[PDB]
Formats: structure tokens, sequence, C-alpha cells
């Protein structure tokens, strides 16, 4: 009913809540992604991928997912 925003919590797919911290298109690929601070250190990154930063976050609770891959509760 309307776009992420910015701050919005949202449960990555497997039901793993989290904060959107970035929204838009990144180097590493084509499309539009979102970048995740998750609850828990089940992540992959600082918010940062091949030396390029797009948030900032621990080391294992950031993630960039698909939009279509989380949802809203």
């Amino acid at each position: 009913g309307s776009d992420f925003r910015v701050g919005e919590r949202v449960w990555v797919n497997g039901n793993k809540p989290g904060f959107i911290q970035f929204l838009g298109e990144t180097q590493f690929a084509p499309g539009q992604w979102a970048g995740i601070v998750l609850d828990e250190p089940i992540g992959k990154n600082d918010g940062s991928v091949a030396g390029v930063r797009y948030f900032q976050c621990e080391p294992l609770k950031g993630i960039f997912t698909r939009p279509s891959k989380m949802t809203r509760k």
C-alpha cells in the first residue's frame, strides 16, 4: 500500500527482523536493493560491500536483499 522508507521495521524471508538503513541501486548488482541492519548477528556485512559503503552497522548485522524478499507486519 505504501513504499518502503528508511527507518522502517521489516522482516526478511525467514522472519528475520531488522530496520531499513538503505534503499536504492548499488554497485555490486543491478536493480533495487534494501540495506538492512538485523536484530541478530546472522548477517554478512557492516553495511559495506567490496570497500563501498552504503550504510553502517555491526559486521554481522548487515545484509542487502531484494525488497521483494522482505515484508511488514
